[PDB]
């Protein structure tokens, strides 16, 4: 289903989205029940809010800062009191339209918050 980044709420089962990267941090190790994974972290927004993004896999590492991207098949969990977007194996990412797409001063600041 199609989202604006403000409406996420949590267990969204598939969602798509169009974003710009805010910030992209370095990859690293996180442990799991099922083992070991492979994470990094990103900040991406669109007109109507921001939200934090882990991408799992081979997604991990693989988008930069300025980028604007549309994400297909992502979920979404909660943690910590906030929504949070996730990318993984069955997820794509391409790059987007930049046609005018706002860039971070005209993003705003509020995040998805959990019940």
């Amino acid at each position: 289903m199609e989202e604006k980044v403000g409406n996420l709420k949590p267990n969204m089962e598939s969602v798509n989205v169009t974003v710009r990267v805010l910030e992209a941090s370095e990859a690293r190790q996180i442990q799991t029940k099922n083992g070991v994974r492979t994470i990094s972290e990103a900040i991406v927004g669109d007109e109507t809010g921001r939200v934090k993004l882990t991408l799992w896999g081979k997604h991990a590492g693989s988008i930069k800062e300025g980028q604007v991207v549309k994400i297909e098949n992502a979920w979404t969990t909660a943690f910590k009191g906030q929504v949070q977007l996730n990318a993984g194996s069955k997820t794509k990412i391409a790059e987007a339209s930049e046609d005018g797409f706002p860039e971070s001063s005209q993003i705003p600041e509020n995040t998805p918050t959990a019940p």
